């Protein structure tokens, strides 16, 4: 690794970072950006691999970076707010390697809760669910099919750091169904048609996978057939008009209700 | 003539619609924008005053609009995109009168829950909370102190139309405390110091007001002190998004009344 200074937007290295706004670029580098000195520090203690740092504590992190084998760019106020796209930005920004837990290395144990999200499309929702799942003590997030990107700048930010702290797995629909069948789990799916009251469900017998549907479409029948129980949250009309993050939060706090205490 | 065609983005009438991005014009006209044919329809059925309709059922809405006093504007898809500021926008847009309920006219009763937000600042939080309180059967939202505007475009959007369905009141801290003290309510405030587990509080004896602190400062002493109970949500290792936390509160306060 090495240190190097930059003040030009046209600089080769800066073009590469800004290109992480785009999904296709991030996928090819398997990389992503996270803003915040503190967050950068916490990420390192949790075993995240850092590729580039950008900006007194500042100086020992720069040290740790070069030591494991990656770059360090000192920069002007105009560059940092270009790459992070904020008029008034943070002084520090790390570029890390993405990580996904492979689905077949997940073996749910007693007391555990996972949240599986079928074709989640809103980065706000995805990031808020990740944070909430971490607050609630879930052991993992499983992204099923084509979802919005958990490592995009907008999702990461809405995690407030929880992206570093709870594992995330991705799978197509077939592999997910196979994994769930063989995992010995109670799959609780929110799905209006065929439902029981979320509060009457057995969350204690087996590890729980909470299966949530896509914001607009909801779960398809093939996922919904895979469920041990179909959940609804009773509302003041016969409508289900809950934001996906909110419903997901409600479900996490009920499923772990018997496990969370003051 | 109440129906009228416009081409030019320069056309005065289109500049005034775009002025509803500024808070000051919104406040002095008392008006605001809501996008979507189904939303405009539901607003008209819920009895909101439409000032302006911009664009089959469209024909039906257009006639409710002339019959209730409003103006109709037929326009190019360029025009519609420029007032919104959204790629691929809805094809119908309504401009409505703002409606606040005065606080003094709310007399809470047994089985009712209200949400009070202390200087909420994020438009997406405010909007999802309005929508969630609507879904849970809450009877009112109470904006306490300086808050983000519930009738901004960003808040209205995040409500999914719920801005039309649940009353909104606004009050300075002092009128809230005055109201609350005379209203016969159990105020349950999310606040860490002095708090109990949200699940052990008494949500049955009195109509409940859930009081949710500002996202970073939390509740000022004046409000926390008045609360009948201080609540908290047990977490693994205190940092829920305001709106998630409010949803969880609402669905516990109303746990005994929803089935
Ligand atoms: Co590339
Ligand atoms: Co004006």
């Amino acid at each position: 690794g090495q240190v190097k200074e930059v003040t030009s937007l046209t600089n080769p290295i800066v073009k590469d970072i800004r290109a992480l706004t785009q999904k296709k670029h991030r996928d090819e580098t398997r990389s992503f950006m996270a803003e915040g000195l503190k967050l950068v520090i916490d990420a390192l203690d949790l075993g995240w691999k850092i590729k580039t740092l950008v900006y007194p504590q500042v100086e020992q992190v720069a040290a740790k970076t070069v030591a494991r084998g990656g770059l360090v760019l000192e920069v002007n106020e105009k560059v940092i707010s270009t790459i992070t796209r904020r008029d008034n930005p943070q002084m520090v920004v790390g570029i890390f390697e993405q990580r996904y837990s492979p689905l077949r290395d997940i073996h749910p144990q007693e007391g555990e809760t996972y949240v599986a999200l079928d074709r989640v499309r809103d980065p706000g929702n995805l990031g808020t669910i990740i944070r909430t799942a971490d607050a609630a003590g879930a052991s993992g997030i499983i992204l099923v099919g084509e979802t919005t990107d958990p490592f995009s700048l907008e999702t990461v930010r809405a995690t407030m750091g929880s992206v570093f702290a709870i594992p995330i797995a991705r799978a197509n629909t077939e592999d997910f169904i196979r994994w769930q069948r063989a995992a010995g789990v109670q799959v609780v799916a929110t799905h209006l048609a065929g439902s029981v009251d979320y509060r009457t469900i057995d969350y204690k017998s087996k590890p729980v996978v909470l299966l949530m549907g896509n914001e607009q479409a909801g779960l398809p029948v093939e996922l919904a057939r895979e469920a041990g129980a179909l959940a609804r949250i009773p509302q003041a009309g016969r409508a289900d008009s809950l934001n996906l993050a909110i419903a997901t939060g409600i479900m996490l706090f009920e499923a772990r209700r018997h496990l969370l205490s003051l």
